[PDB]
């Protein structure tokens, strides 16, 4: 078979289709048109854009396809560095890294962090319990505040008392602002114009203030030599069963900047989608706040109190399956394959995985693939292979997962407990796209149920 392909500019092939505000949405309306998979090209890049369960299940055999780094990814390298999310698989310090790092990211490991998830929890409650009568809540706004606030506390027990402040902290300026310098070269028709020359020097600037700021608190950590039970302690105690060797400090670094980024808006907007899929089936937020009284019968919930949140977890799935916040990843042909029995692939062949795409095949969800209905998720041995793959795949997929549904089953729990919610401004659905996306604009008031948290 041939496969399609989206309209072409002539020399720039399909370059400037990305050159639009929201990219990824773009992405899914040529997916809607052309069906699950088209070729898109660009000067010097050939990529296959896959969007069904038929196709990525094969994509997802780690025997025939590996990780590739879009472009997206080796431009957040510039600062992420040989960071796991940056990494190539066959890179010493991607196994290196992969090795030590998993048992400080499993289940077992969110006892550990469970309290100081609740920490910041609970300053998004009472924050929320001291607003008056006539005001709102900035939903996205907020819950990057507890996402970002968590991550640093459980990573390397730095407080950005986010909830202190409208200002954001000097180092997320230079990383938002990166990320944002990252997002832009993917759209540059010509990015060796002079007019990106002082992008080009911000860019340098923003590395170097990231790298100070990472390096001094590494460096101050060992030089107190106190251990606390967060990310920095096993990395800088950790050995890899492997070669038995440990992180050098470079690495180290490379890996605070990859989890800072990842614990910032990626996993704040999940909580952002899943609020605002709550407040617009009501039915489904009874449901859940249901589970959350019945559930949460102590001031702060308890480790084992979370994992009985099951269907709030189920609700954070649909969200997932509805809008991932992590949209794509990319892979390459190890060898010469041929996908799906039609499209012949060379070895090093490009994919990309459309997720939002994937999680609306009808083939798999049925008819009503736009609604939210979190019972889908009810049996996991209902759900055919790579239907559902928000944090990637295979052994490289999300090492965070654990750490990102914990933190949001805790607060999404809280929050249910705690408030009735009003959409009162009857918000109209605006994803604005950065590498992630989120519900731009979101707003709702929360009425307390006067529960205490003592
Ligand atoms: C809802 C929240 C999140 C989602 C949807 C998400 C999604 C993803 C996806 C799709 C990948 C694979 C990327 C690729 O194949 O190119 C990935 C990798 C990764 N994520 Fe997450 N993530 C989330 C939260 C987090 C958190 C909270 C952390 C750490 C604190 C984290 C750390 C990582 C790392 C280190 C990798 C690379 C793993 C490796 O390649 O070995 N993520 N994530
Ligand atoms: O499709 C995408 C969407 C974004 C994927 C990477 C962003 N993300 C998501 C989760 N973690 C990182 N990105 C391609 C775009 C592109 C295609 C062809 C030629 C140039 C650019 C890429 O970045 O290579």
């Amino acid at each position: 078979k041939e496969m399609p392909q989206p309209k072409t500019f002539g020399e720039l092939k399909n370059l400037p289709l990305l050159n639009t505000d929201k990219p990824v949405q773009a992405l899914m309306k040529i997916a809607d048109e052309l069906g699950e998979i088209f070729k898109f090209e660009a000067p010097g890049r050939v990529t296959r854009y896959l969007s069904s369960q038929r196709l990525i299940k094969e994509a997802c055999d780690e025997s025939r396809f590996d990780k590739n780094l879009s472009q997206a990814l080796k431009f957040v390298r510039d600062f992420a560095g040989d960071g796991l999310t940056t990494s190539w698989t066959h890179e010493k310090n991607w196994k290196k890294a992969h090795n030590i790092l998993l048992p400080s990211f499993s289940q077992q490991a969110m006892k550990g962090y469970h309290a100081m998830m609740v920490d910041i929890a609970v300053q998004l409650v009472q924050k929320w319990e001291r607003l008056n009568a006539d005001e709102h809540i900035e939903v996205p706004e907020d819950m990057t505040r507890l996402t970002l606030d968590t991550i640093g506390l459980c990573g390397f027990n730095y407080r950005f008392n986010s909830f202190y402040r409208d200002q954001p902290h000097p180092f997320i300026t230079s990383m938002v602002r990166a990320l944002d310098e990252a997002m832009n070269k993917l759209q540059r028709a010509n990015p060796d114009d002079p007019a990106y020359d002082e992008n080009k020097r911000q860019f340098q600037e923003d590395i170097k203030v990231m790298n100070d700021l990472v390096d001094k608190i590494i460096a101050d950590r060992k030089a107190s030599g106190e251990q606390s039970d967060d990310l920095l302690t096993h990395m800088l105690n950790g050995k890899d069963p492997e070669t038995g060797e440990p992180l050098d400090d470079e690495n180290i670094r490379y890996q605070i900047i990859t989890f800072l980024v990842a614990g910032h808006e990626v996993t704040s907007g999940l909580l952002s989608f899943a609020l605002y899929f709550l407040v617009k089936n009501p039915h489904v937020l009874q449901k859940a706040a249901e589970e959350a009284a019945r559930v949460l019968v102590d001031p702060v919930p308890s480790y084992k109190q979370v994992k009985q949140l099951k269907y709030v977890g189920m609700v954070l799935n649909e969200a997932l399956r509805l809008w991932p916040t992590a949209p794509a990843f990319s892979l390459y042909a190890k060898e010469d394959t041929v996908l799906g029995g039609e499209y012949p692939l060379e070895k090093g062949d490009e994919l990309m995985v459309l997720i939002p795409q994937l999680h609306r095949d009808k083939t798999i969800w049925g008819d009503d693939v736009e609604e939210f209905r979190p019972e889908r998720f009810e049996n996991p041995s209902a759900i055919p292979q790579h239907a559902f793959k928000p944090f990637g795949n295979g052994q490289r997929a999300c090492i965070g997962q654990q750490f990102a549904l914990h933190e949001a089953t805790l607060v999404l729990g809280m929050m249910l407990k705690h408030f009735d919610f009003e959409d009162h401004t009857n918000y109209e659905l605006d994803i604005k796209e950065t590498l992630t996306l989120k519900p731009e604009g979101f707003v709702v008031k929360a009425k307390s149920k006067k529960i205490p948290l003592l």
